[PDB]
């Protein structure tokens, strides 16, 4: 569904980011013998740009650059991993 929404910007234009899937971050096991160690999991998911009413915003989606996608990826992580 629609897990969370927050106000942000795409190339300076106000929008809503809606998070549609979130895989919770699960820490790696690093302490102790290597035989018991394992990598981290999750800390990623799926999000979309929307207008302030939560409607599709294809005109903003087209304005996303890879730089913006990377910045918003981190904004989503911080929102979903917050308290």
């Amino acid at each position: 569904a629609m897990l969370a929404e927050f106000e942000d910007r795409v190339a300076g234009i106000p929008c809503l980011i809606v998070v549609t899937y979130w895989e919770p971050y699960v820490p790696a096991k690093v302490s102790g013998p290597p035989e018991y160690c394992y990598p981290a999991e999750g800390g990623c998911g799926e999000w979309e740009v929307r207008d302030r009413r939560g409607r599709p915003a294809p005109w903003l989606e087209r304005k996303l650059t890879e730089a913006e996608r990377e910045r918003i990826d981190q904004a989503v992580f911080d929102r979903m991993e917050g308290r």
